[PDB]
């Protein structure tokens, strides 16, 4: 092929060296092509390049003052260079551009956005000071979505929030939830908002990083009871501005207002007389043992100690000292000692739930599960005295009917045993080693979550098959058993009850290999039923229960990478829950003038000292060693230009 | 036909990656089974040439390993090559191994050729399976969007 | 404290204003503070900094060669001088410098191995030039005897010195790297040192071929002293970035190839079909036709792969019933009539090749034991067949041989012998583009899972120790016909050690039952141990140590991965060497220089003034080829404006 | 403070042993992060700077006397047993000491070294 | 001892500004150094 220039054309013949003249600098003759040509000379001082840049765009381009001063001077057309020197990041270009079709920005950026997205102290002051206003964000498709994130990028600016917001924190707060939330109902832009939305999470953590003294962190956070702000901070998921050190060593002192087998005996002792505490908490509350249980460091073991003595009662509730075999029973001396509690919870999650009947209520997962476990007790205490009034006599056991009362409700009291001692799990963020392991562990699980609705399907597709194939041989002659739950086992896949059961058994291996066999000399079903059972075992165990091990791994990294701040999260609320009052007892038992110049103040400091702190680490870091060398030679050009 | 439903995970945002990057590591799987398949047909020709001069079907009901008293495991090749796709899982007995005669020396070298077949294919080769499926599932999820 | 200034005499008024102008680069000034010639008022010219700077080495670090060479012409002390500006790289104090107590370096330091340890090519010519010489590498004081001799050793193995002074840097790029590998297993503290030595001649050797501009100059140098020559020692000393270049693979494939997914099986399908065709043809009429159809390398691969899967065939054909009931002591069978060519055949190979290597680097390798074993099996198949054969007559019932008995032994051991024959079969891998790397990684993936058997087999025999010592106290055999964890009921799991060893061994798979643990008597505490003993067992091995080896085959599926290309294609290139040559071109069933040196030494001087010039003139380069280009303006600068005035 | 009194450049110029002191305020840098565990990345990480002193400064040795005088100041190797004391892991393994340590502990190929291992063991009571 | 340490802690001083000065910093000092010199170079010749 001939390679060819398309589509081009020839700059010029005389006006090369008035370019170059300006792309090596000399003030002779750049000066002189433009005195000589003042008379229509033919030279078009807009003169273009082949990259496309014209006489005032390579003065901006290189910074020359002078020159650019030399040819402001004369009548030059700009156009968008006001723009193209606030890119650039020249101060001086801007300066004297402010007081004095073929564009390479989109027809919607203003100068003020565009030094917003450049993050310039300086040119911004500039710009605001003049008087500039962006819009406020709210059929060209294209245009209209390049169109809200210009802005939203304008806004999220810590040189903007820092000089033109009456509260650069509540500006943080605000702004990263509406950018939070904008990236669910903008799929394509996905990935450019919650990067600005993470922006803004550190803003606030760095702006109260610069706080040099108690009486300083106490103002801010107290701000608008006790801790007003720190609260406001947790409706906003602000988990870097809370586990900051200053806010961690703040609480810690609030907390609990020595080696390990020092402390553990301190910590089962004062646990070991909770009710002592509690009565004198309600009979004699003034100094000596009446508000020792209004630390929350103390609460906390009483509360704990208060739910061990629970489960204790669950174990001893199967003794046999503490039972005879008939209907409808009058309640046991357990059962009413256990009662209280049960009371306790179900009162506590209804005293809980008016904050929002529902709403933001059941989002966590100990709400759910506390939710669930009232709700098997309610129906374990209804059926109990259902079958108390109407199903009385004494009767052997096994002569009862299923689905008796007496039965359903022991049942339910069982499976209601399994939640409450699982939720001593939710006691392990207090401790240090313990505390990231349930964290990393309770967030390494929504992707198993996800794994399991290919299992199902895997699972749904073979038991489809295996029971369609082996439906016509059900048997029950000779048999007292009938399933896969008895000594011999049989009927395994009669039916797609008992198909859906013996698939899920296999995982584990206690699924005999007689059970693909049939009461008849059918040589080819048998080994068509022993194929399937066998592909199942194959893509079940082999290939898809060892995917789930290998994005495990792959997905543990990235939540060990950011998980302290998490499990700090995690601990200060667990820990703010025991400060405030109301709830003190166990479930045993109880069955702006001024202050706001000061953090004015507060507020101008932190933002003196944070752009004090940025210009510094931006104009700084390696372009140190780079104006010095400038420098090192001006003074010497002047040096010389005063003596000639 | 129920395992085409599968095929319509590529229309949920959050179902939709998972399918695509678990059917690109399953091509490594594909190259890991030309290994077991002759580790496999090797230790099935040695256990059938040393066990198939004890075949026997003498009061009898039912033969082979898919009944409730397995006999005559490696008595023939087919039955050889299901007995050992089964102990993978476990669901072979160890009683299989013997023969109606006292030879102590047959029955001791069956018994130490399937505890081999047991090694190898349990703790040396379903481990590189995991080892290779982990170190290559980092590079599909790069470019998994 | 009171923190105060130890161990620190002075420094002097005067000199700080001579080491001030110094460093200011400002001529007359110290033009004018040296003309004290012979009466100084109390300044001395060999004044040290606090830092331990002079101003002879401050010159230096600043290469401003007037003051320099003003400071040579006073008679300043020089001391190790020298040394600093070569270590600094300025070839013009080198220059000035080579024609005229506290030491900053090692006292059994050279300029010559410091060059060589800077490698720079210029200083290294002009000592060169003037004549030097490094020591002999070839005890009282071991702490700087070991540490000169790595010194010199970094001197030798240098691309730039290699590659100025010496007659054959292919040659000499593969014994230095040899002997750094072997020297740094007798010297373990220093063992991180001289194996990153060893990798850098590897790569010297590979850069040096890369320079090759056409295939008329690389055909030059591979046959250097039959043919492939210097092939054969890169292998030999285990050059694997040598051989696995493209232009080196390229010509091995053209020599061995002398097409799609489903046009290319078929065919080999089709060429293997006809395998004893073209080997009596060979053997009767070697021709262009068909004779020497058969020395194609690709050819011969597939009759010799061909004619291996026919082994198996009939080795899978020799257990059918259809094919010597239970007779005792009986003739061999038409089968192993047929089998007997072929083992013939390996063991003649075998015993051919044991003489041609004598048994060193030749019984080294994972490939060439395991024939060792299978052969010496099928040996001993035949020496108990034929003594079963002259000693034992008449049929007899199976159910009443004694145990022992010559024939079930010889069909054991043939039994277990036909297995490493099946297993063999696994190196035919490496001459796949897709299983080849997989199979070579696997295999060094197994080195370390020899190192995760001195824990378990530590584990297994405590256990087992104490469950025997437990447990030994309650054997019985009365009513039992069948005894041992291998039956239906098993009875006597921990009586003897042997049968403790293997019995913890199947309870890894799960194939031991629970009521082993139990005794004929009503002693619940010893079954409660000895239950407690087996849990322990069980939890040991199946969670925490079976947990740690899939760990650690984790972090080693990295390393291995990373260069893996390289290995898989040094093997494949070893395979493929073996179908060169003539004299194993039988199936087993079908087997029963002045001008040369001209022309070497001149392409070599072009690969190593190519090396040296693209070596260069990229290291000036590779942010640093523009700051030498303000340096070129302010001189130009300069120069005009002097000139001028 | 303690990022002042842990500076490399401070201890060389204005300390009498930088040996013991790089020994002791690693100590105590070490024990400080678990009682200030707000600021606990930042006291331990101040820590593992001062091991590294320790073994740049024994680096610098040129002959086997002068590391023989040092390991065996105030029986003998009196300062190798101190550095084990205090948790010197990267002072101790440094290939100089190595190499004394195997001098003074040994005072062939695979197969025939553990030959004469069993044959030293038979004889353990002769 | 008080002889070889002093010794040692001269000679690490003596690495550590090595390593310090020089590690592209290098380069910097360069090019002011030849900016001074031609200045003072100018400024003596006028
Ligand atoms: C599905 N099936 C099956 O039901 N029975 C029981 C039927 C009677 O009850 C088998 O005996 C069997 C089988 N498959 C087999 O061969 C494999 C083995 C593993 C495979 N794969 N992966 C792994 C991965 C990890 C560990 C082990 C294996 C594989 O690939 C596959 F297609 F994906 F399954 C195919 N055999 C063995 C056999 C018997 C007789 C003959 Cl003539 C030929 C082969
Ligand atoms: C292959 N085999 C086997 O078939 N039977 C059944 C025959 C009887 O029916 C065994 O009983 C047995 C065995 N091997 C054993 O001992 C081991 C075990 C594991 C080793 N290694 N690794 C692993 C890795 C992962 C899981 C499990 C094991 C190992 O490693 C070695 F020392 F290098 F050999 C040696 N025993 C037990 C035994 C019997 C007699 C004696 Cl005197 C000594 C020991
Ligand atoms: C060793 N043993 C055991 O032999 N028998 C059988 C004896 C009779 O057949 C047990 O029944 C048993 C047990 N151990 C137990 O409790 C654990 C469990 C796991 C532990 N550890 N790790 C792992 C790691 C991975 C997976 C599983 C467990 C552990 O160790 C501990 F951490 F120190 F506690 C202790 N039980 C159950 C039991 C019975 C009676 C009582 Cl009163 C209390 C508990």
């Amino acid at each position: 092929p001939l390679r060819i220039v398309r589509a081009e054309s020839e700059l010029s013949t005389q006006e090369k060296s008035y370019l170059s003249a300006v792309e090596k600098g000399d003030y002779a003759s750049v000066k002189l092509a433009l005195e000589e040509a003042e008379i229509y000379f033919k030279i078009n001082i807009n003169c273009i390049d082949p990259l496309g840049r014209t006489a005032l765009l390579i003065a901006i381009e290189n910074e020359n003052l002078e020159i650019i001063e030399l040819l402001l001077s004369f009548n030059v057309y700009v156009g968008d260079a006001l723009l193209h020197a606030i890119r650039k990041e020249v101060v001086g270009a801007v300066e004297l551009l402010l007081n004095h079709q073929f564009s390479d920005f989109t027809p919607d950026i203003t100068p003020i956005i565009l030094a917003a997205h450049t993050n310039n102290y300086e040119i911004i002051k500039m710009l605001v000071q003049k008087g500039v206003s962006v819009p406020q964000p709210h059929v060209d498709s294209l245009r209209h979505s390049r169109s809200r994130l210009n802005i939203y990028k304008a806004l999220a600016s810590p040189s903007l929030i820092a000089l033109s917001s009456e509260d650069p924190f509540l500006t943080a707060f605000q702004l990263s939830w509406e950018l939070q939330e904008l990236s669910k109902v903008e799929n394509e832009f996905k990935a450019e908002y919650e990067e600005l939305s993470h922006q803004c999470k550190h803003f606030a953590k760095d702006l109260l990083d610069q706080t040099r003294s108690s009486r300083e962190l106490e103002l801010i956070l107290n701000f608008r009871n006790e801790l007003a702000r720190l609260k406001l901070a947790i409706k906003y998921r602000q988990k870097e501005f809370v586990a900051q050190p200053n806010c961690q060593q703040l609480l810690a002192s609030r907390w609990y207002d020595r080696h390990w087998a020092g402390k553990l005996i301190t910590c089962v002792f004062i646990g070991l007389m909770f009710p002592l505490l509690s009565l004198c908490y309600l009979v004699a509350p003034k100094s000596r043992y009446g508000l020792f249980i209004r630390k929350p460091f103390i609460k906390f073991i009483c509360h704990t100690a208060s739910y061990l003595t629970f489960l204790f009662l669950l174990l001893l509730a199967s003794q046999h000292i503490v039972n005879p075999d008939r209907q409808g029973p009058k309640p046991t001396t357990v059962e009413w000692m256990i009662l209280p509690w049960v009371l306790g919870f179900i009162w506590t999650e209804i005293k809980q739930m008016w904050d929002g009947g529902f709403q933001d209520y059941i989002h966590d997962w100990w709400n759910l599960m506390d939710f669930v476990m009232n709700s098997l007790y309610l129906a374990t205490i209804s059926l109990k005295i259902v079958a108390y009034v109407k199903y009385s006599g004494c009767k052997p056991r096994d002569t009862w009917e299923m689905w008796h009362p007496t039965l359903v409700a022991e049942a339910v009291f069982a499976i209601a045993n399994i939640f409450s001692s699982l939720r001593l799990i939710s006691l392990f963020t207090a401790n240090s080693h313990l505390g990231p392991l349930q964290i990393s562990l309770g967030r390494m699980l929504l992707d198993i979550l996800k794994f399991l609705f290919i299992y199902c399907l895997v699972l749904l597709a073979f038991a489809n098959g295996l029971n369609q194939l082996y439906f016509y041989y059900e048997n029950s002659e000779g048999m007292t058993c009938k399933g896969i739950r008895c000594e011999r086992q049989n009927n395994a896949f009669s039916t797609l009850f008992e198909t859906l059961q013996s698939l899920f058994w296999s995982i584990f291996g206690l699924i005999s290999l007689y059970v693909t066999n049939v009461k008849a000399d059918h040589k080819f079903t048998e080994f068509v039923g022993a194929t399937m059972f066998g592909t199942y075992n194959v893509i079940s165990l082999v290939v898809l229960l060892n995917m789930l091990i290998a994005m495990m791994n792959n997905s543990y990294q990235h939540i060990a990478d950011h998980a302290d701040i998490e499990w700090k999260f995690a601990r200060t609320k667990l820990w703010m829950s025991y400060f405030e009052e109301g709830g003190t007892l166990p479930p045993p038992f109880n069955i702006n003038v001024r202050l706001n110049h000061q953090y004015q103040e507060v507020l101008r400091n932190l933002v003196k000292r944070y752009v004090a702190a940025m210009i510094r680490d931006a104009k700084t870091e390696t372009e140190e060693n780079f104006k010095e060398l400038k420098q090192d030679i001006s003074s010497f050009r002047y040096e010389v230009i005063g003596m000639m």
